[PDB]
């Protein structure tokens, strides 16, 4: 028993960290086999960073250009290219504590956990979810770009994000690992603004469904709801609409616990209109959206 | 910017976590040089947990009836004994993955990471705080003992805490890695309970400055009190009293911010006696208290 917010344990992307240098700008890069990963903004000066031509910036480097140390280790950079927004440079020793892995572009709801990194050497660890808005809620000081975002379902890291800016609202925007951001960020320090945030509607729910199966059911009543009048009310407290796939999604924690998906639909309508009266849920005063469904099941049991 | 609830990096510690099968129980342990540590209750079956006589459990067992796993490799035990509540298992290897670590015990208000591991396997890491009622609230099932916790003070781990059991509300109660319970808890299946707890004012006032380092400072008043008065209001609200060792350990953070750390006990004097009002701090509708004042500064100075 007991309901936390767990992050993977870390060290599989431990041992994939280094630091990137590009003349006066240092920042984090991740090694496997022989290719760095990093943003392509290490390239960028002072004065380049409002409409930075990166085709431009970079033409103008050599492999000799890119200082890459791992610990104590140089590595020798012995290609270099250019993919959307991430640098990839191939250097002359593939690590030899590359894990198995995968890249994956996830959507708004995921979670992961973040390594945060400062001159290629890892600080701390914690749990992340990918907003509606497609920002993140981090972290991250300066130094920190480049630190990576994973899952490790199984043995296997499944990168996800890469870090790259810090928006005017103090949230985070990055990349996946071919280097598309998420959501509609540039890699320019022109203004741009996260849009309004949403809460997680089918996160929230899957929470409760945790609540139940660790022993709290004092939210619960004795009402369904239809999924479209679910969603109206929602809407009106800027909660994510609901849909059939999230419906079916929390099949599983809907069977086990013996409550209908649009009952606990009712339930929240219910916390929305009243709040908590003094109570808590899962050691909480505000309902939590950074738990996905199968986060819920992975922890509970 | 961001404020967020991390745990230190787990990797030096995965490299030690192992399997320990005694009988039909399989549990964690830790393998550091040439030794194996893990609950002494692994020698136990249900009917023994509910009044082990541990010395004499143990003198039946030979070294060949622990059977202990890391990754997929066999360890052969060669010798055993028992410290307080922790056995150690003496292995014919030396773990070349081993850590510079040193054991420790913490005080309640301390934070400190939990790699939770199920068969020998690292499963989650988070961060706790050692609650003055010692208890942690963890997050565990079945198979989780043995899993540890842990800080890392340099490139040196400095271990703190053995899981060894669920007390009936939930919470977790272990020990130090020399066997000691935290708390006054024993290994045996008995009615066991955690006493009332209290909210660690020191850490609220940590996470106050960590609010107002982020930006967020509608709390902060004109107002100053004293450490006896402050003292008063703790007592009322069930909160742990502020000594002046605590005012000296947030001198730092109060510098920083301008705030004294008499002035932010005047906000969280009014916090008590007022709630919120509707507002959060740092996303949350309850005041924080797991995270230290050296946790503060380490995350918003950005320490590796
Ligand atoms: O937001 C950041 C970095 C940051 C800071 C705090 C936490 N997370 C990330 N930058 C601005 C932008 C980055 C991409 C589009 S705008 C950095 C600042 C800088 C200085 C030297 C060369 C490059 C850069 C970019
Ligand atoms: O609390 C636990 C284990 C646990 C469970 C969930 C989360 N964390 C820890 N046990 C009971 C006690 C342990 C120490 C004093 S009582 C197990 C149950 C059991 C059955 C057969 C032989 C040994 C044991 C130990």
């Amino acid at each position: 028993s007991g309901f936390r917010k767990m992050a993977f344990p870390s060290g599989k992307v431990e041992g994939c960290m280094v630091q990137v240098t590009c003349g006066t700008t240092t920042l984090n890069g991740l090694w496997l086999d022989d290719v760095v990963y990093c943003p392509r903004h290490v390239i960028c000066t002072s004065e380049d960073m409002l409409n930075p031509n990166y085709e431009d910036l970079l033409i103008r480097k050599s492999n000799h250009n890119f200082l890459v140390q791992a610990g104590n280790v140089q590595l020798r950079v012995i290609g270099h290219s250019m993919q959307n927004c991430v640098l990839k440079l191939k250097v002359d020793t593939a690590n030899p504590k590359t894990p198995k892995y995968k890249f994956v572009r996830i959507q708004p709801g995921q979670t992961f956990s973040v390594l945060a990194c400062y001159n290629g050497s890892p600080s701390g660890v914690y749990q992340c979810a990918m907003r509606p808005n497609f920002t993140i809620k981090g972290s991250f000081l300066n130094g920190s770009c480049g630190s990576v975002g994973f899952n490790i379902d199984y043995d296997c890291v499944s990168f996800c994000y890469m870090h790259h800016m810090e928006l005017p609202t103090g949230v985070h925007a990055g990349t996946d690992l071919e280097g598309n951001f998420y959501g509609p960020f540039v890699d320019r320090q022109t203004a741009q603004a996260a849009g309004t945030d949403t809460t997680i509607t089918v996160n929230v729910l899957a929470w409760l469904y945790a609540a139940v199966i660790n022993g709290d059911r004092w939210f619960l009543n004795r009402f369904t709801t239809t999924l479209n009048d679910f969603n109206l009310v929602a809407m009106k407290y800027n909660y994510e609409p609901l849909t059939q796939d999230h419906v079916d999604i929390l099949g599983p924690l809907s069977a086990q616990t013996g409550i209908a998906v649009l009952d606990m639909c009712a339930s929240l309508k219910e916390l929305l209109q009243n709040g908590m009266n003094g109570r808590t849920i899962l050691g909480s005063a505000l309902l939590e959206d950074e738990f996905t469904p199968f986060d819920v099941v992975r922890q509970c049991s």
